[PDB]
């Protein structure tokens, strides 16, 4: 599924993402954009064995199972498939996971590239929160 912008924003802040750890609703917008730009069936094989999955693409690596990542951990406790799905839930509730993890946003590349520093706000531009 693709979301629109303020479907998305509400589905996040729904979730209890908006000022998550001091992160506005605007960074995880942002961050969603860039990594998938909205799409929940997003996916990036990486050159290392593992795969990002999802409208945050969370990696196969250390914190979902797709069963075919080398020394793979699954710290969410699930197949990376769930993180598919059109309902966020599992991607955000992991996403909680991943930004307590010691490095705030910055886990997410794309967020570090295009949203870190600049005016965020923007992001929930229209929509009616």
């Amino acid at each position: 599924k693709v979301f629109g912008r303020c479907e998305l924003a509400a589905a996040m802040k729904r979730h209890g993402l908006d000022n998550y750890r001091g992160y506005s609703l605007g960074n995880w917008v942002c961050a969603a954009k860039f990594e998938s730009n909205f799409n929940t069936q997003a996916t990036n094989r990486n050159t290392d064995g593992s795969t990002d999955y999802g409208i945050l693409q969370i990696n196969s690596r250390w914190w979902c199972n797709d069963g075919r990542t080398p020394g793979s951990r699954n710290l969410c406790n699930i197949p990376c498939s769930a993180l598919l799905s059109s309902d966020i839930t599992a991607s955000v509730n992991c996403a909680k996971k991943i930004v307590s993890d010691g490095n705030g946003m910055n886990a997410w590349v794309a967020w570090r590239n295009r949203c870190k520093g600049t005016d965020v706000q923007a992001w929930i531009r229209g929509c009616r929160l």
